[PDB]
């Protein structure tokens, strides 16, 4: 049951092996474990956090092994803390892998590590707690910062428990009837003022569901908030970390009546219907459906208030989740963002590529916003959300619709 012979990264490469980073994804993504410490993962490494194992069945681990092209007998070299490495070793042995070593020089050359181009946009619980406690942290906000819980409607779960010092935003403050598109620039200006946000205020959003926070975030980026971040995995990661909480009604926030730039500062982050239409049938652009497969093939609209079924003709499938309110294809077993390499591969399979102008949509914009935030953190330079989505598109029967089982 012991590890095979240790391998350096160069040895591993010359033997066509794979490295596996057993740390939580925050560190894999680039967050250092200590200030000014190593940032990222070894080249081409996979992330298999030991903390996920109690939420991964045999089938799920077998699926993961298959999805990552791990050959039964090819060398795998693990790194991370000793306990996590042992835990992962044991599961991989029981899964059938026959050549499991330690990566002997792992993290010893900080210069050779790989990270998310903007990992600092996807924060994690300890970081936020340390920030709140006045400690020095990596990628600290330049100045003022706010933490905000986002959800639909008046505060519910927030009243019972929330992150200390967090404000609350009802998603109905940023979008409305009749199409569930974002509110006007003037209404956004009012919302920003009321929640004490200037263009140079860092905003960290979280939700019980990530997509609620992402929706608010993407609309803030459009408006012109420069530094907008998400808590990766949302509230549940804070809860599971055992960190302190607060309760009750949202505290009074000092208003900021002057945003400091003209809204919207980043209008290119949102597309309208005609702009979205313009991305279709191209190799240098993709209009990407973040809808469940039953929605993509036209079995269900995904929404009680959307009668038309089908998909935008020419739209490429971006993956999503099991139904219209889930996003499993983008999440690790702990709810955090799946590795950039894996997201990249699933998009590449549908001809969605970083050099393209890429716009994401869904029924009304929430799931598309989550993918927008991930692509932004991944360094994709030309991404947006087509706000109207299927609700708008299908409101006109003349707009071309695709239906049924089909492929790239």
């Amino acid at each position: 049951a012991e590890l095979a012979k240790p391998l350096t990264l160069d040895q591993l490469q010359q033997q066509n092996g794979k490295a596996i980073d057993t740390r939580p994804s925050a560190f894999y993504n680039g967050w250092p474990q200590t200030l000014n410490g190593p940032s990222g993962h070894e080249l081409a490494a996979l992330n298999l956090s030991a903390s996920w194992l109690d939420k991964m069945s045999t089938e799920q681990l077998n699926a993961w092994i298959k999805q990552h092209n791990l050959k039964t007998d090819a060398p795998v070299a693990l790194y991370g803390n000793d306990k996590d490495v042992d835990a992962v070793k044991t599961r991989l042995q029981k899964a059938g892998l026959t050549h499991i070593s330690i990566l002997s020089d792992a993290l010893s050359e900080p210069s050779r590590l790989q990270k998310l181009p903007h990992f600092e946009q996807l924060v994690y619980p300890q970081w936020l707690h340390d920030l709140q406690q006045g400690k020095e942290v990596t990628a600290k906000p330049a100045g003022d910062w706010k933490v905000i819980e986002a959800a639909w409607g008046a505060p519910k779960l927030y009243l019972i428990s929330h992150i200390p010092g967090a404000d609350y935003i009802d998603t109905n403050e940023v979008e409305s009837e009749p199409l569930w598109n974002k509110v006007s620039d003037e209404q956004l200006k009012a919302m920003l003022a009321k929640h004490g946000i200037r263009h140079d205020t860092t905003v960290i959003l979280y939700g019980r569901d990530v997509y609620a926070a992402a929706r608010v975030a993407q609309i803030m980026l459009y408006a012109g908030v420069k530094d907008v971040r998400l808590l990766d995995g949302g509230w549940q990661t804070w809860s599971d970390a055992g960190l302190p909480v607060e309760r009750g009604t949202p505290p009074k926030v000092k208003a900021e009546p002057d945003f400091g730039v003209k809204i919207p500062a980043q209008p290119q982050l949102m597309l309208d219907m005609e702009q979205a239409r313009g991305l279709l049938h191209r190799q240098d652009a993709s209009l990407v459906s973040i809808r469940s497969w039953p929605e993509f093939i036209g079995t269900t609209s995904g929404y009680s208030y959307i009668k038309p079924k089908g998909e935008i003709a020419g739209a490429r499938w971006g993956h999503a989740g099991s139904d219209s309110t889930h996003m499993e294809d983008f999440h690790n077993p702990d709810g955090t963002m799946r590795s950039a390499d894996d997201i990249t591969a699933m998009w590449k399979a549908w001809n969605i590529k970083p050099e393209q102008q890429v716009s994401f949509y869904c029924g009304t914009g929430w799931r598309a916003s989550e993918t927008f935030m991930y692509a932004r953190a991944m360094g994709w330079k030309n991404v947006s959300v087509y706000d109207g989505g299927w609700y708008e598109w299908s409101s006109d029967p003349k707009n071309p619709v695709a239906t049924g089982e089909r492929g790239p």
